[PDB]
């Protein structure tokens, strides 16, 4: 159980089932002109991530704002 933000919207949300946040960011094809993509979340445990893909991932509730 905790407390999130979640893309795409931006919000926060009960996951019973989670244990940690994570705020992940990678560039797609419009990274140049648009910026990172960033993707909010809530899991059982960190997320496994790929080359490209970075990540932060925090166990207190709303530890994944939006970055600034």
């Amino acid at each position: 159980m905790i407390r999130c933000f979640i893309t795409p919207d931006i919000t926060s949300k009960d996951c019973p089932n989670g244990h940690v946040c994570y705020t992940k960011t990678w560039c797609d094809a419009f990274c140049s002109i648009r910026g990172k993509r960033v993707d909010l979340g809530c899991a059982a445990t960190c997320p496994t991530v790929k080359t490209g893909v970075d990540i932060q991932c925090c166990s207190t509730d709303n530890c994944n704002p939006f970055p600034t």
